[PDB]
């Protein structure tokens, strides 16, 4: 039989759209008029008639029952995040807020005065007066790794991501402190921050794996640690849990899921300290990146991540661009779509699976050429839908000329045009080139009618509902990832 440790096990995709007032927790549907639209072209399209547009908050994704760390690493780098076991992203074209995937590391990090102050006070809180610093440290990372292990009052401990009452009670206090009373029940805390879709080896590990990880301050250059998957890092002050960091270990680095701290410890600045400690952790274990999740330029609860610097995923081009290079042109909630200035004006969405962009050469934001009210994407996708109907895909054309909800619901229907999803024109190419038949003998279905797995053998002969579900999965994660998928229908 089959090796489930190389499988991505997922539900069928969902496209969930609703009024941003109240579904969006970043803007609650309240946008200044200069930030309401994804591009100048769309603001012009509604110039002076902005009321009729009712901002939507929109996500697309799937639940997973199993994903290994390498596959989760690929999803992160496709623009997804996990919320518990649900893998999701926003519809960057229609969403109220423009969410960008961001990663950084110690090479990008500019140690500002604000950040150095947070470390000096952290050191002063945990360090004995007998501690003797070196006259110089190469890096702030080497300074941290000298004094932190020597504190007799402060201990950070990595451990499996398991519920405890103590962790939950701290969570309740913090969520109340930040006024995030999302019912915060025990079950919800467990699902959000303890239960994960990773393998049992990745969740539970071994005693030696945790021991090696917890010795991270002592790693020397070129040394590596075996840990992948989820972890809790517990911060103790004289035995008292004062903070909890929920972290995913990936081959390419560390992803920060959530961070909580005891509100009575406001003057330890634990929010800044923990991100710096994690940036140091990434460096010490010799991995390239620290992932803070989603960056929203106009939302204070998320734009703090810019202080750690780094680069932003261009989902359309599947490449990162340094935030410093584009910060100026996304500070009004714009969708950015890169295009080298030398390249001709494109008459289509950018091709994913096929002259890749180079952000060191000059480039411009081509969002209105492709996805604007007069862009090519919509017509290109309408023609593509008709071509795909001939293969049995149950897509329908999006004939409303505007992408926004105007003021005078099938959760399995994805819009024809979503940035970062495989363009329907490219899906047509997969069918026409025969590439779709590589799904045969590779993609697997879990059939809940029969409570049984089966390997797809002749994909094009499957029922239209099944071919449609699989094709939407391909839109989301690409053909090669879908080939190792088990999809629950
Ligand atoms: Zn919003």
């Amino acid at each position: 039989a089959m090796d489930f440790t190389d499988k991505l096990i997922i539900s069928r995709p969902l496209y969930i759209s609703d009024n941003a007032d109240p579904k969006c927790g970043y803007c609650n549907g309240k946008k200044d008029s200069s930030h309401k639209f994804a591009s100048p072209g769309w603001s012009d399209f509604y110039k002076g008639d902005e009321d009729k547009v009712e901002l939507q908050s929109s996500t697309v994704g799937f639940n997973s029952e199993l994903v290994n760390a390498e596959t989760y690493d690929k999803l992160c780098n496709l623009g997804f995040r996990r919320s518990g076991s649900f893998m999701y992203k926003t519809d960057m074209l229609r969403n109220c807020c423009r969410l960008y995937t961001i990663r950084t590391n110690e090479k990008y990090l500019t140690m500002s005065k604000e950040l150095k102050t947070s470390l000096k006070r952290f050191k002063k809180k945990i360090t004995s007066p007998e501690f003797k610093p070196q006259p110089k440290y190469v890096s702030w990372i080497d300074e941290l790794c000298d004094y932190e292990p020597k504190s007799t009052s402060f201990k950070a401990v990595f451990e499996p991501a398991e519920f405890t009452d103590e962790k939950y009670d701290l969570y309740v206090r913090y969520q109340h402190y930040i006024h995030s009373d999302e019912d915060n029940t025990p079950s919800q805390f467990e699902s959000f921050l303890c239960d994960t879709p990773f393998t049992d080896s990745e969740i539970t590990g071994t005693e030696k794996e945790w021991e090696q990880l917890n010795n991270w301050h002592n790693l020397q250059p070129g040394e590596r640690v075996t840990k992948n998957g989820p972890a809790h890092e517990c911060y103790y002050h004289n035995g008292k849990l004062i903070a909890l960091s929920v972290l995913d270990f990936l081959p390419s680095g560390v992803s920060s899921v959530y961070f909580i701290w005891d509100p009575d410890y406001y003057d330890w600045s634990l929010g800044k300290v923990s991100a710096l400690r994690e940036l140091a952790l990434v460096s010490k274990i010799g991995r390239p990146y620290y992932y803070l999740g989603y960056y929203i330029d106009d939302c204070p609860k998320m734009n703090y991540k810019a202080k750690f610097g780094g680069e932003i995923l261009d989902v359309c081009n599947q490449k990162y661009v340094p935030l410093s290079k584009i910060h100026q042109i996304i500070k009004h909630n714009e969708l950015f779509v890169g295009l080298n200035s030398t390249v001709a004006s494109p008459d289509s969405e950018i091709l994913i699976t096929s002259d890749k962009i180079n952000f060191d050469e000059p480039f411009i934001n081509a969002v209105d050429d492709i996805y604007g009210p007069n862009g090519n994407a919509s017509q290109n996708a309408i023609t593509s839908v008709a071509k795909l109907r001939k293969y049995g895909i149950n897509y329908s054309p999006d004939l409303q000329r505007s992408i926004y909800k105007e003021i005078p619901k099938d959760v399995y229907r994805i819009p024809n045009v979503v940035p970062g999803l495989v363009p329907l024109m490219e899906i047509v190419s997969l069918f026409e080139s025969g590439k779709m038949n590589e799904l045969n003998n590779n993609v697997v279905l879990f059939d809940t009618k029969i409570n049984a797995l089966r390997i797809v053998r002749d994909f094009i002969s499957e029922k239209p509902e099944i071919k449609t579900v699989i094709t939407d999965v391909i839109r989301l994660i690409g053909l090669d990832n879908t080939k190792k998928a088990i999809i629950i229908i």
